[PDB]
């Protein structure tokens, strides 16, 4: 009925974020309606004990018992809580279905209103509500048991002449108490623990333990010294990550002022104040956005729901009768197409409203009950605890199993020979215990994903949780969405195909604007084009930019002219000079979507004759049309620019001449819409914006699979991704769509057709083509009915082959991101609207262009509106990934030489040195560690991935075969200093003094600063180490520190260090050791420790079984 012929505004906007798999007193059990839950509200009061006796508890064991008992909450309520009825307590608890515990309380506020007004008995000062992740559970007094929400807003609106009265009086005010303020204000994070649960790393849990084998004044400086690195490292990552959390959320913060009609006057409000019922008013200017979904009570308008559905169109409301407000209710989470009509949507942007009269609107659903509000609420609602530190909770297992040997090889000894029992658990509690992970790499971690996060917001892009960085690194495939993300939010004009007179058919598409000076007869088809382009649109001027139906308004700027007010004064033509003369419009008449054209009578200054100029839809300007001029390729031409996707409108013209022109036009509309000849076609499209399809290209290119999951029409989406490039060119789409009648049922069939072709692939069970690479294009429905009734192997190939998914719903976006993770298939999500709050929070790398919208705990957020960011978060990532590694194999191994350190001086009975082991880990590891981490990407995306498995033979292998070539060269060192005979090599036998000591302190402190340089895997995924100033200048200046340490000590230091004497040949041999060390481990990392790692070396990821089964399945021709 709109004034194209295409795909249509079908998609309705639901607040369902949770996929329902389909299957073919006190303490109450209750589900959620929104997103599947089936919670239990369970109500206790505390007992005669109470947190009396725990708060001692919790005082005598120094604090350990509350952070260990916060994360197990299970048995704290059994120990405080006391079961009474919920009627009349104070404490609340929540349990989910995959046994969680959450602590509420209950809070009262006296009401003395009849039951009417909060659910639907006088009689009622109980307000017992309890706000669980923003879900306002309130207490029925009748019954005994919590209600669902209050997504039921009271509908007493039913009159139809109390809907635009409004509120008055303190009716508002309790109003106001019960459903709470407008605004989706989520919880603000607490820096108690409640933001720093996510930066805690945990490894600090171990840190406190070393404290505890260091709170002995053992190393009275180190351990305050680590503390001091550690906590300053925490502190600025986490005040940096609450910074850009409150800088999101100031730009996510909305207020809008409103003429909200109360009492019998207007009112100028914030938007955060509505309340249901309050009726408020649209056709004011300055709402650039409508502050609370609602109902119409007079006027149309035209609204821009991009971002609640993915529908690019902007749809067209209209006022809402008394049937309409008598049919829906507000805890629906999808209203039907009738209410969905007569209704107005929360944050979509208006784009139109008519011009005391007004568009006033009633409000009917506020606060987080809201489409967007109940999207924003269910995307907050899970939570994945442990599932990234589980990466890591498995080395130090290893590490330890490793370390086991070594721990029993130095005791199968010293048990007997030199040490006694009691005193030999705490050489290996102090020592060997605490550097089971050196204490210095949960500092650098955080230090090297803070200079990630830094490196990022350099270039525009915000961080909301610097955990996720690294993760980024083990992407291999991004979902896109269309509307905002890929292309624009509305339609835009392509082009003009005019029809030529001579030829009577088309002519081309004619994209740039050469219809001014263009001609190829009383009139000619250009110049009638360009009239009805620049003279048909009823659109208001406001400030320069026109303002009304976005196709006229993009009509009026690919023109290009300058529309005057709207009167017997018309346009004037563009004065750049590239003869055509100027129109002016006389008379326009309303766009009447029952004879779906829109009709206007202009005056040439010219040629001084009058003219009429209909647009409309195409197959209704051949029945009113004069049938000589019409071209023989219009249906053929309609079937290509509608089946493809784009949208057309028909525009025709008659020439009225100077008999039949009235100065007085009191001429009907009627006499002018028969016997027009037609001009051409005006097409509609959604653009790409200017740089997506390069990175399309780029990620495409280099290894990285693209999919697309849209909300819109399959045919556009199809349109979009072929232009796009994530289909490749002269591809065959194949939609499956459901035959033999069965849609809904366990026993359907689906035929997977080509979309342009009677050719089909096989059925379900292989998705082989009959007797060359090909796409799958899957609309909603299909999808929803295929993951809960199709065979596993069907949904595995449609997900591997898909790569276009449209008509989704938030909650199938959800699902398909979730079946890409059911597999071992890793999918990053660059979704922007409110459609994608469910599928982006569910993805591990979701990236956010809405800086406002589906920001509010996305891991990423760009400022700068396209795709262009989605690169640098994933290479990023990658120099996020493997540098992380590169402190991983570099701090693990710093750990095993230290034991070496320690083991060979067991020979001779001694330790280490106090002052050594100080030196060694501040002043060479931290320089070289923290330094080693500061580095960008390559920009340029490389098509191989860095090994991210901790398991895996290409870790493990270098690292130990590294130790081992270290723990060689070190024993090396000790041999050869124990048979050089020009100095004796003095067993004292705590021990401090030994010679020993420092030609292996020397020995391993080259060790530590020749084995940063080597593994610093900067070469292949980031900037190289030739950069001077971030990591060689470190390097360099501590290798110059220990080389005026080793060949010219000063006095100074021998009152530090407990350095003896060596001669000029020795040191020089030391050089030696250190350089062959060096030459060793570089030619062997680079050239000869992966060889023997791949030449020592199942399990192998779903995805790429599935891509060799599809590929060699389809080379025996079936
Ligand atoms: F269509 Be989506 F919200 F980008
Ligand atoms: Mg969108």
């Amino acid at each position: 009925d709109e004034l194209f012929a295409g795909p249509v505004a079908e998609s309705v906007p639901t607040s369902v974020s949770a996929f329902s798999h389909r299957h073919g007193r006190s303490s109450q059990k209750m589900r959620l309606d929104n997103d599947d839950l089936t919670i239990a509200i369970s109500g206790f009061i505390t007992n005669r004990i109470g947190f009396a006796i725990y708060i001692v508890l919790c005082v005598l064991t120094g604090g350990i018992a509350w952070l260990f008992l916060r994360w197990y909450p299970k048995y704290y309520v059994k120990l405080v809580g006391c079961a009474t009825p919920f009627r009349d307590c104070q404490w609340v608890v929540i349990e989910d279905h995959f046994n969680k515990m959450t602590i509420l309380s209950i809070r009262v506020k006296p009401y003395n209103r009849p039951l009417s007004t909060v659910f639907g008995d006088p009689v009622l000062r109980e307000l017992r509500s309890i706000t669980y992740c923003y879900y306002k559970f309130y207490y029925h007094p009748v019954l005994d048991k919590f209600f669902c929400c209050n997504g039921w807003k009271d509908p007493q609106w039913n009159s139809m002449q109390n809907a635009r009265s409004g509120l008055h009086g303190d009716e508002k005010a309790h109003r106001e108490a019960v459903f709470g303020p407008n605004s989706i204000d989520v919880d603000e994070q607490s820096i108690l623990q409640l933001l720093v649960s996510e930066i805690l790393t945990p490894f600090y849990a171990f840190q406190v333990f070393s404290l505890i084998l260091w709170l002995c004044d053992e190393y009275y400086y180190y351990a305050a010294a680590i503390l001091l690195i550690s906590a300053g490292s925490i502190i600025t990552s986490l005040l940096e990550t609450k910074e850009t959390r409150r800088r999101l959320r100031e730009m996510s913060r909305f207020e809008c002022e409103v003429r909200v009609f109360r009492g019998g006057f207007w009112r100028t409000f914030p938007s955060s104040d509505l309340v249901p019922g309050d009726v408020y008013e649209v056709s004011d200017p300055s709402l650039t956005q409508i502050p609370a979904d609602s109902l119409l009570l007079t006027g149309d308008c035209i609204v821009n729901e991009s971002m609640l559905t993915g529908e690019s169109v902007a749809v067209s409301k209209t006022p809402a009768t008394n049937e309409t407000l008598a049919k829906l209710n507000p805890a629906a989470s999808t209203f039907s197409h009738d209410v969905d009509k007569h209704f107005l949507y929360c944050g979509t942007k208006l784009i139109r409203a008519r011009q005391e009269a007004a568009a006033v609107a009633l409000v009917v659903r506020t606060g987080f009950n809201t489409t967007r509000g109940a999207l924003v609420r269910s995307m907050l609602v899970p939570k994945p605890s442990k599932f990234k530190f589980y990466e890591d909770s498995f080395r130090y297992l290893k590490v330890m199993g490793c370390l086991a040997g070594l721990a029993f090889i130095v005791s199968l000894v010293n048990f007997i020979r030199l040490k006694l029992h009691w005193t030999l658990i705490l050489l290996r509690a102090l020592d060997l215990l605490t550097i089971v992970v050196p204490p210095a790499l949960p500092a650098t971690l955080t230090i090297g994903t803070s200079f990630a996060v830094q490196r990022l917001k350099g270039k525009k892009i915000f961080c909301t949780s610097p955990q996720r960085v690294n993760v980024g690194g083990k992407i291999d495939l991004m979902c896109f969405d269309k509307t905002g993300t890929l292309t624009e939010e509305g339609l835009d004009v392509l082009g003009i195909r005019v029809a030529s007179r001579v030829s009577n058919r088309f002519t081309e598409l004619l994209t740039n604007v050469d219809d001014l000076t263009w001609s190829c007869k009383p009139l000619d088809p250009y110049r009638a084009a360009l009239y009805v382009m620049a003279s048909c649109h009823s659109l208001r001027i406001v400030d320069g930019v026109a303002v009304g139906d976005p196709l006229e308004v993009k009509m009026f700027e690919f023109t290009g002219w300058s529309y005057e007010e709207g009167f017997i004064a018309g346009e004037v033509i563009s004065t750049e000079g590239r003869a055509p003369p100027a129109v002016g419009v006389l008379r326009a008449f309303d766009f009447n979507p029952l004879l779906r054209r829109s009709s206007v009578i202009a005056r040439v200054v010219g040629n001084s004759g009058g003219y009429a100029l209909v647009k409309g839809s195409p197959e209704c300007m051949p029945e009113i049309c004069r049938p000589e001029t019409l071209p023989s390729d219009f249906d053929e031409l309609l079937s290509y620019y509608t089946h493809a996707g784009y949208r057309v409108i028909a525009c025709a013209t008659k020439r009225i001449p100077k008999l039949n022109l009235v100065s007085v036009n009191r001429m009907t509309r009627d006499e002018v819409e028969s016997g027009l000849d037609f001009v051409g076609f005006i097409i509609f499209e959604n653009k790409l914006k200017p740089t997506t399809t390069s990175v399309i290209k780029e990620l495409l290119s280099s290894n990285i699979g693209t999919v697309m999951i849209t909300g819109d029409n399959i045919r556009t989406a199809v349109s979009v991704a072929r232009q796009c490039g994530i289909i490749e060119e002269h591809a065959h789409c194949y939609m499956p769509r459901f035959i033999e009648g069965n849609a809904d049922d366990c026993n359907a069939k689906l035929r997977w057709e080509s979309i342009n072709n009677p050719a089909l692939e096989l059925d379900p069970w292989t998705l082989l083509p009959m007797p060359r690479n090909y796409a799958i294009a899957v609309t909603g429905d299909v999808f929803r009915w295929i993951v809960d009734h199709a065979p596993t192997d069907v949904l595995h190939r449609m997900l591997v082959l898909g790569k276009v998914y449209a008509r989704m719903s938030p909650d199938e976006k959800q699902e398909l991101v979730k079946k890409f993770q059911s597999i071992d298939y890793s999918c990053g999500f660059c979704g922007d609207g409110a459609n994608d709050c469910a599928a982006l929070k569910a993805a591990d790398v979701g990236i956010s262009l809405s800086e406002a919208e589906a920001s509010v705990a996305a891991p990423f957020t760009s400022q700068i509106f396209d795709i262009r960011c989605v690169p640098e978060v994933i290479r990023e990532g990658r120099a996020s990934l493997v540098t992380s590694f590169s402190c991983f194999k570099y701090m693990s191994l710093y750990s095993f030489i230290q034991f070496t350190s320690v083991s060979f001086l067991y020979v001779s009975a001694s330790n280490l040195g106090d002052f050594q082991f100080l030196y060694i880990d501040l002043m060479l590891i931290l320089p070289i560690a923290v330094f080693m981490s500061w580095a960008g990407p390559h920009s340029k995306l490389c098509a191989k991935r860095p090994v991210s498995d901790l398991v895996s033979r290409k870790v493990l292998v270098p690292l130990l075969s590294h130790v081992f070539v270290c723990v060689m060269i070190q024993a090396l060192a000790w041999v050869a200093v124990r048979q050089q005979p020009w100095y004796i090599p003095p067993i004292v036998d705590s021990n401090i003094e030994n010679s020993e000591n420092t030609t292996l302190f020397f020995a391993s402190c080259f060790e530590y600063i020749l084995s940063g340089v080597v593994l610093n895997a900067g070469r292949p995924f980031r900037q190289s180490p030739l950069e001077t100033w971030p990591f060689l200048s470190a390097v360099a200046v501590t290798l110059i520190a220990t080389l005026l340490m080793l060949l010219v000590p000063p006095y100074w230091l021998f009152e530090f260090m407990q350095l003896t004497w060596m001669s000029w040949t020795f040191k020089i041999t030391l050089i030696a050791f250190g350089f062959v060390y060096f030459l060793i481990a570089w030619t062997g990392e680079h050239y000869l420790f992966l060889w023997l790692a791949r030449f020592l070396g199942k399990q192998r990821k779903l995805y790429k079984i599935v891509k060799e089964k599809l590929v060699f399945e389809n080379l025996y021709f079936q």
